[PDB]
């Protein structure tokens, strides 16, 4: 039978027993999600060029809002905004989400694919709601995925039950599940980096991309793509399989991908499709933030080039 | 004044006191596209997936292309990247110009939601012959007009003529094409370079020693970033909004390159051109390449004229 | 805050502190309504044409499919089926369904409005489903309401709370609720009906139509309006309150509309509004089904209107 | 073969030789109408509604005059919505007037009645400085006309010397495209349509004749009724069904209801066209010169063997 995210949900909900608040929070996400899908294939355009006589801001506000009004949310982490969102307390429920509202946006003029990226978190304690309830490591994430708005629209939601892709059919405004299940290949023949820092890499990089383009087993050469929009890159890596690299440059010591909302979403997602994610020193899910906009160096993908990538980087080490 | 598609297309006609024939052509074309694209974003899909109890987009794209342009009555020949030969079109929908495209470019990775896109360039018949494959047989110097549809985070339709460069953004609220950057031109000079760079070990030196140049440069200057989608309209389209240079050159396994001269080189090098950038093979303009073969293969190095100057020196050094 | 349909029928649920299942089905026949909506607007009908070289049937099947899928349906009666459906043991729910998938397409080549009526029932009886679980009083009903394809598309859905319409966002896939608890005028200037068949007509419906027309006293003559789609002139009623009637005759005792999937979902749609519905004997909900596609008169509309033609009724009874 | 209003006109315009302005202005039209529809169907409603944290008709008069502004085929625009006629500036000045009505029937469109855009486009005739006069001509001197109908499905009839031509939009590519070609009304229909609730103030003759609808003389079936309210959904199904439509003067509406220029005329010329006929009772509503803009007009219209039986009515009550 045909499945939707709306079913879906409810259906995973209700074995886990649980009240609903994740299911409208999720559902609220699915609507913010079909909206910002509209307004980045742009419905609507012809009005702004007078037929009658931002994006991102635009992205940040409709989830911002379907999130608050989900009454599922209490701290709302945006990479828009300098500080947490403190959801007001007739509004609040038991979650804190990170997100991005649309990832890769800063290039959206050349039409290249764009996402949103959200990372769910409940919040335990007792305490007031504060910035501080998003500082947990992304081993606590209760849910976490995309949507990519490429050639086509599809949420990528990541639970304990797994990997579940869903595609946006805009003929009905409807996310319908066409892969369930998901995992990873187990090695892939795709590397994805921008290689414009090469001067930068460190050793481990460096020799590790060098097996990539000259095997040491004679195997063929991995092919490259970067699309330079993250959420296309680690899609593409999910689908295909192969690695997927930000490591650390010369301006970005930490790396230049944030952990919350951009890092552990997708660190999740691919642990929970049977891939890996590693800062090179330890999993990305197990760093422990200190700031809600902190970079981390990520490599991610495919398990086999992951710990091929770790090899290397212990070689180094 | 708002401007579409049809208006610009209809004005031009005019300015020029063309018969309409170059007009039905694009109108044609414009509606394939529009058709492309909902396909592509998957209208529908909730019936494939059983919700009331199948062509693969390059075959629907494909079709889509063909019957609109044989049904414009602006067309005899028609190359498409799907058909090992070209299609005569029946007499009595014939007109006098040649259609070669390629109706849905890198789909062969769709399964991952890439950016894909249709590409098409048009002549006219040259000939008084009754048409044939070799109509299609001009170098892209020949071009009427040329340009692509890419399906990215939205849908454009890039068209290039005498008259330049004009972007318009698909609205799919109404089914409208709305003019949005008019007479584009590419920078001088850019800051990224787009190439498989995983095939390394295959490279001409020439292409080694210029991706050196461009990674570690030899005079203080900053690195060019890299980018490099898989998916050739994503790129080019990137190339001619951000500057910089795209490359799918010949190595010593691939003598020709790998991208096809008729219905991707030529047009993009066209559009390349009209917009005051630069698109070379590494001997000669890929728009003087004179074809043999509708499905022959070409190099392609495009984008910046000062990166594809630098290109070519590099070349040149090597011989 | 904007409300959607599945975050009011999830918050209701709650509410209520129910196990799901009545929203599971709604969001369900939602799927099912925007996909008829698409299909009615004629979405994709460029290639029927040959762009690259039914409806009522079509609208049946939506609805059929995506309430087996919802597992909380055991019984289906559609205007399109000559018996009822019961659904297979593995989808079974604890709710009856009787629907019109596509309600006066009768007419659909000349675009006139058309609409789904639907009326939900709990399974009274633990017995093997079976066209019995179909035969209960409109005034057992759990829920009800229509989908209008009208200019816009929008969904009226009548439960104990009240009614509520929503509005298709095509842009979006989503139900907004844009109008709540409506109540209709208590009296109202429009009169429904089909007067070329005044031939035929009750002694009843003769006089108060001609009141309608040549008042007694000094008032206003009614306006007429008779689209001919059930959906149509019940929302019209609804909207600006007066009386529509399809009533009963010679030729036709029980007059023409279906009891369970016209006449029922209506009536109470008017009675949950504070309108009013009989057959002239009787309150159409209070009639007890015998056969699932039996036929039942209707006045129904503001509570004056309808009590004054029972006046007129009574008084040629 | 797939046939799109778009390359319809084209063909049609080739085909005449003509310049292409007409071509200009109904492609700005269809544009315009697409953009129409969108708002109807409540694209972006949501919005609205405060998803993120004009009136209908309002918007569709804005989208009708801008689009036919900018494709400089027009000098004079007469609207529903506009007390005075819209003279379009020099720079964008062409040879067309067009009366239009953007959205027909919207004054309900609060129960989501069908809705409609009503047009008739005149070649600008006098060759003085463009004025409200260039509007006040006979319907009969009809270039094109039509209407584009918000219903189930939006749909675009198109009423040219050529004849009537119906085509669907498909709101997946933004497209209309030809679905019934030179449409002709049946010779007799089985449905009439008017407000029976002005049927105190009828003249006799239209209460005998409507009268002959519900008790036959010859003792056939009864005519069906239908009426939507809505002139475009009830003038579309005449044409598609056949029969008759119906909206005579009144004591509310004397001179009737239903304007001249850009809702009689228009459905008239479409009528004719179709081999129907359209009579406001004592002449052909394409015969009637116009005085003034948003001047009304009684209107019979419909299959001819019905309009003719209404009319030898109309004649026996002299
Ligand atoms: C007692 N509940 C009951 O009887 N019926 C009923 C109906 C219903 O929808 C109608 C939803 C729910 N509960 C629900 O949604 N809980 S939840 O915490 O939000 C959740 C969602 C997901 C998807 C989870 C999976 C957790 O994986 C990490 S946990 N319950
Ligand atoms: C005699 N024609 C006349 O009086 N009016 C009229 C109306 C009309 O639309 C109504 C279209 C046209 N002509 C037309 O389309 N010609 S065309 O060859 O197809 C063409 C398209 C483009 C875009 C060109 C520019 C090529 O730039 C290098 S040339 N003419
Ligand atoms: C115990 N439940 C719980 O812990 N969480 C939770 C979450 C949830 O959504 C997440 C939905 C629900 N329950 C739910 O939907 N029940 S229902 O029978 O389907 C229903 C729908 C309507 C509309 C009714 C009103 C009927 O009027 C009498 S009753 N429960
Ligand atoms: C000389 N022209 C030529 O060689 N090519 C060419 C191309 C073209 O578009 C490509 C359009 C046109 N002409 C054109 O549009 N004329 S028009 O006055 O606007 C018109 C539209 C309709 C529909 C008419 C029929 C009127 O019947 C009542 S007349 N011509």
């Amino acid at each position: 039978d045909v499945n939707t995210l709306t079913r879906f949900v409810m259906e995973e909900g209700r074995k886990a027993r649980g009240t609903g608040e994740l299911t409208q929070l999720l559902n609220s996400l699915c609507t913010a999600v079909k909206a910002i899908s509209s307004a980045v294939r742009k419905a609507g355009i012809a009005h702004l060029y007078g037929i009658a006589g931002k994006l991102d801001v635009l992205s940040n506000d409709l989830v911002m809002n379907m999130l608050k009004s989900s009454f599922a949310t209490c701290v709302l982490v945006s990479e828009e905004d300098k500080h947490a969102i403190i959801v007001e307390p007739e509004k609040r429920g038991k979650y804190v989400v990170c997100f991005d509202p649309l990832d890769g946006s800063s290039n959206i003029d050349c039409l290249v694919s764009v996402g949103t990226i959200f990372g769910i978190y409940r919040k335990k304690s007792t305490d007031e709601p504060s910035e501080k309830d998003a500082l947990q490591p992304g081993r606590n994430l209760v849910a976490a995925g995309y949507a990519l708005y490429g050639s086509a629209t599809m949420l990528v939601l990541a639970m304990d039950c797994g990997v579940n892709c869903f595609m946006l059919d805009p003929a009905i405004g409807e996310f319908i599940l066409v892969d369930k299940d998901v995992k990873i290949k187990k090695k892939g023949k795709i590397y994805s980096l921008n290689e414009g820092y090469a001067k930068d890499f460190d050793p481990a990089v460096t020799e590790y991309i060098q097996r990539k383009k000259f095997p040491p087993d004679n195997s063929a050469p991995y092919g490259a793509r970067y699309v330079g929009s993250m959420v296309a890159d680690v899609h593409r890596t999910l689908v295909y399989g192969g690695i997927f690299l930000y490591p650390a440059n010369k301006k970005s010591p930490n790396g230049k991908l944030r952990l919350l909302y951009e890092c552990n979403p997708m660190a999740y997602v691919m642990e929970k499709a049977g891939g890996m994610a590693t800062t090179g020193k330890e999993a990305v899910l197990d760093v422990i933030p200190t700031d809600i906009h902190q970079r981390a160096p990520v490599i991610l993908g495919s398990p086999d080039d992951v710990l091929e990538f770790l090899k290397v980087y212990e070689k180094h080490s």
